[PDB]
Order: C-alpha cells, then structure tokens, then sequence
C-alpha cells in the first residue's frame, strides 16, 4: 500500500540499521518504514510477483534479479547524471540487463578468509599448507577451519581457483552450453575440500550459524565470510585478520563477487515511494552508517561513504579478494547453476557421492536443466528407484513400514511441486524434507548392516525411529527445525542400539539371521540350477536338492537357536561344493 513499507533483505545484513533510516524517514516526511527479513526471500519473490504481491523493494545479490527480468518481476528505473556521478559505474554495469536496468547497485560483497592472530603469527597463503596446520592444532586443543559448506557460495573460490567456472563468456555473451563444473581444476578444488573434511579437518554438517558460532567462540582457527558477518565477530571478543583467501595450486581463490541489489517489485502502484528512500537517506553518509554500523556492507557503492571505510584494512582486504573473483552472471540460469553445485559439495562432503559423479551431474544440470523444481524431482526418483530396491531385499522385517512408508513419501513429495501444487506443506522445508529422506535411506542401510547381527530390540528401537521420521518429514505440522531436531535422534539412535547385546548362539535365531540362512537358500539354488542342473549327472542333483529342503526345514522352524542355523548354512557351502564333482 502507499501508506506503510516493508522491504525484503536477507537475515544476515543491516536490516537493523534499515529499520533506522525508516524512523529517519517517517520521523521526516509522513510514511513509515518497517522493515522484514524472510526466510527463502529469493525464491518466494518467484511466486508471489507472479500474485502480484511482494515488498515494495527486494535486496538480493544481483544473480537472481536477472531472472526478475525473465518473468518481468522487476521494474524499470532510471536516476539523474548527478547522481549515476554519485555512485561507481561498473554496479552500474551489475544491475543492467537489456539495456534496461532493473535494480540499485548498493554495495559489494566478496568472500573474505578470517583468521585468529592470537593463534597464528601468518595465516597460511596457499591452501595445501592448511592441512599440516590442522594436524598441528590437533594438538593444542582447536581446530584450523570452519565456514559455510552448505551454500556452494563458500566453496566456489576453492573450486574456481584451478579454473571452475559457470559459463564462459564469449564476445559478448556467455555461452551456456560451456558450463566449467566438471571441468579439470573443479575437480580439483572440490576433491581438496573432501580431504579437509575427511581428515577431520573440517565438518561436512557445518553450517552458516555453526561455523558462526565455532570461530567466534574460538575453538577453531579460522572461518570464511562476507562483511555482513564482522559485524558478530565485533560484537564478540576474537582477535582476528582479514586476508586474501589462500591460494589453492599457486593460483588465488577466485570468489563470485555480489553486488548487493534493491530490485522494486513488478506491479507496484509504489513506483514512486520506492526510488525516494533508496537515494536520499539509505544511498548517502547518514544512510549508509547506520546500516553498517550493524552489518558491514563491506565496499559501499557510494563514491563518498566508500573513500571513508577504504582506509578500513579489512575492506581494501575484501576488495584485494573481489578483484582476483569474478563479478557473477545475473542471466536467469545462473539460479539453475548454483542449486546444481549446492548438491554436489553436499553430496560430495558427506559422502553419498564422489567428486567427479557429482560434478559431472552437476554439470549436466547447469548446461540444461533449468529448472529449479525438476533437479529435485531427479534426487527423489533416485531414492524411490532404491527405496523400492531396498523392499524387496529387506521385507517382512522391523524394516517394511518405515521403508513403504517413505516409498509413499517420496511420491507425495515428487507431485506437491509438480502438477498438484496443492502442497499442504510449507516451502521452507521442502529442501529439508527431500534431503532428510537421504537421512532416512542411510539409517535403514546402517540398521540392515550392522544390527542384524543383535537382539531384535536394536532392530525393533531403530525400525520406530525411522518411521518417526517419515512421518515428521510428512507432518505439515513440522517446521525446518522440527525435522532437523528429528533427524538428529535417529542419528542418536543407531548409537544407542549398538550398546544391546549381540544374539547368543544359544538364543531363538531373530528374522534378521534367518535372513542370512535364506540367502544361502537363494545363492544355492542359483548356483545349482546354473553349474549343475543338467551339468552333472542325476545322482549328485538328488542329494543336493535334499540338502536344501533340509536347509528350509531348519528356517521354517522357529525354535531354531542362532547356533542351529550357523552350521546349517556350512552344509550348504560344503553340500553345493560336494556337488561340484
Ligand atoms: O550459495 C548459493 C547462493 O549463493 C549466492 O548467495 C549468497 C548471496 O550472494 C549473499 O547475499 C549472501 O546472502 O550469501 C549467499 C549464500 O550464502 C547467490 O546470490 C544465490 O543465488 C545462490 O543460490
């Protein structure tokens, strides 16, 4: 409405000094400002301009606001000589799409490498000297490096480093079919950061607020961040540095350079309102203190707010970082590119995946696959394609009900983004469902790997907790935090049964080790009808066949101690090797 304003920007900026220059704006002219700051900003301004709803202005790095311009959701805007003079010309060249520019060029973020000069006299300027830092540290009681490694934002330096890149550009535009995601020295940054981890070195469940609260508690040694994030570190008591990312093969870290944007929304009647704010008490001294007085911007676009924080040691030490990065694309795709390098460093730290399987999926989603929604109906294809795998295997079991249970999940999922898009789930935790059935399946594939060797209650406590999960990643009722607090506990959980004592040779065999006696059964009868059916004569086919109807009789009877059945399986392997005369 006229009235009132409300501004999207991203929680991790000054939108507590963005609330400032609203009380420097209704205490002045008769329009309030209160500003917000929503989860999954960028990509619910999507489907919400497509309703004509949104804030009256939307921050952002400039990447998506290009596609903004592919659904029309941004308006055109245009300022005066004395003032495109006021500001520097290549965010200017940021914003810019078609000739139309569609946002404000406010400021310049660029990934910056935080260190503890109470810990280390130097940080180490070349990557591969971190690792003999870490196994030093490893001894002093701290670690060596946290930050991000759930955004690909933070990882794409190292990747880039040895040449990674999003699309070539080529005279003039950038080529699309030329995605740099599987090329060479991707493969080698990403492979150098699975090290790190592997060696616990680092964490591949880090965080943004864990590797935020890690350096700043100060038990490890350095971090990874914007300018937005000196702001905490201010505010808490770490003596630090802020340097040149180290550099990985002789070559500098190379970051994807942001600039900080304010787009304005697509059918707004407060065309008008917009544009004011936004150059005379926000893009200005008085404007540009209060919001970084909270959360540093870091390079300010402004020419006169910029030449004061320059002397600033750690921003001409951002700037000596976003001149060896790359100024990022704003083409559409770009969106399609950093959901398709998200996975990959999430696949590949964990584990589900390696270095070069990924990326080369990775690549081939950049190169295409465009569409942020049918990357995701892929992974849950994959599960489903597993999930119904692992039934057949492990069924009549404490395992079929959370098993078909999830096989029902993985569908309603796949459709509340597709045709249905009834959704009676939230979008926030959309994400967080899809990767908890990862969860999910590596629970059920701990669980039928190492418990069926136990007392049936480890395999019972285990078949509850996966089924508690697939129904809080069904519940619309759980929120992004009611899962993960879930998915921690079945976690917890596969702990807890190992301590159960393993069966006793004397005790009633459970399911799971006539489990194994029935695929004696299964690879016996196989290897007979293949090596002996009509391969060696008769009378050896004859008793050996009675050998497996003794081996069933020895598994439909269930007062058949674990002993029973060990040595009962030894017949076979000794009764199908009698029979390979
Ligand atoms: O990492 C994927 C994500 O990266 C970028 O987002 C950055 C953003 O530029 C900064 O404003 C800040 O919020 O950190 C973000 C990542 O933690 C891209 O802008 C975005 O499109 C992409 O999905």
């Amino acid at each position: 409405e006229e009235g009132k304003l409300v501004i999207w920007i991203n929680g991790d900026k000054g939108y507590n000094g963005l609330a400032e220059v609203g009380k420097k704006f209704e205490k002045d002219t008769g329009i309030k400002v209160t500003v917000e700051h929503p989860d999954k900003l960028e990509e619910k301004f999507p489907q919400v301009a497509a309703t004509g709803d949104g804030p009256d202005i939307i921050f952002w790095a400039h990447d998506r606001f290009g596609g903004y311009a592919q659904s029309g959701l941004l308006a055109e805007i245009t300022p005066a000589a004395a003032f495109q003079d006021k500001l520097y010309p290549f965010t200017w060249d940021a914003v810019r799409y078609n000739g139309k520019l569609i946002a404000y060029p406010i400021a310049v973020e660029a990934l910056s490498l935080i260190y503890n000069k109470d810990l280390l006299p130097n940080p180490p300027k070349t990557w591969e000297e971190i690792p003999a830092l870490d196994k030093e540290l490893k001894a002093k009681g701290k670690s060596a490096l946290m930050f991000n490694l759930q955004e690909p934002y933070f990882t794409w330096p190292l990747i880039a480093a040895d040449g990674g890149y999003a699309f070539k550009y080529a005279a003039g535009k950038y080529d699309i079919k030329d995605v740099g995601v599987d090329n060479a020295g991707a493969k080698a940054g990403l492979t150098f950061l699975v090290d790190l981890i592997k060696n616990k070195h680092m964490n591949a469940d880090t965080d943004y607020s864990i590797a935020e609260a890690a350096f700043n508690k100060g038990e490890t040694a350095m971090t990874i961040n914007g300018p937005w994030a000196w702001s905490n570190i201010d505010t808490s008591a770490v003596n630090y540095g802020v340097t040149v990312l180290p550099t990985f093969k002789g070559q500098p870290s190379k970051p994807f350079v942001g600039v900080l944007s304010a787009g304005i929304n697509a059918a707004s009647p407060n065309k008008e309102l917009a544009k004011e704010f936004l150059e005379n008490y926000l893009l200005t001294d008085e404007g540009l203190e209060a919001v970084n007085k909270d959360k540093p911007l870091g390079a300010v676009a402004l020419k006169s707010y910029e030449e004061e924080l320059a002397k600033d040691p750690r921003i001409a030490a951002t700037m000596e970082n976003a001149q060896k990065g790359e100024i990022m694309p704003n083409i559409p795709q770009m969106s399609a590119f950093w959901y398709a390098v998200r996975t990959a460093v999430i696949n590949a730290a964990s584990g589900r995946q390696t270095v070069d399987a990924a990326l080369a999926a990775a690549q081939t989603n950049a190169v295409d696959s465009n569409n942020q929604a049918q990357q995701m109906a892929q992974k849950l294809d994959q599960d489903s394609i597993q999930l119904r795998n692992i039934k057949d295997n492990v069924q009549g079991t404490d395992y079929e009900k959370p098993v078909n249970e999830a096989i029902t999940s993985v569908e309603k999922l796949k459709t509340s983004l597709r045709a249905n898009s009834e959704t009676v789930y939230d979008l926030n935790s959309i994400g967080s469902r899809v990767e908890a059935l990862t969860d999910v399946i590596e629970a059920i594939t701990f669980s039928t790997q190492h418990l069926a060797n136990k007392v049936s209650q480890a395999n019972i406590d285990m078949g509850f907790g996966i089924t508690k999960l697939v129904i809080r990643i069904l519940d619309p009722f759980a929120s992004v935090d009611s899962i993960k607090a879930q998915v921690n506990d079945v976690k917890a959980l596969e702990q807890k049964v190992l301590t159960y004592p393993d069966l006793k040779p004397t005790d009633r065999a459970t399911i799971y080790t006539k489990s194994k006696l029935d695929k004696e059964i299964w690879n016996t009868r196989f290897t007979r009808d293949k090596k002996v059916l009509n391969v060696k004569e008769f009378k050896v086919y004859n008793t050996l066949n009675k050998a497996i109807t003794h081996a069933v009789g020895v598994q439909l009877n269930p007062n058949v101690t674990v002993q029973q059945v060990d040595q009962e399986i030894v017949t076979l392997q000794a009764a199908l090797q009698t029979a390979l005369k």
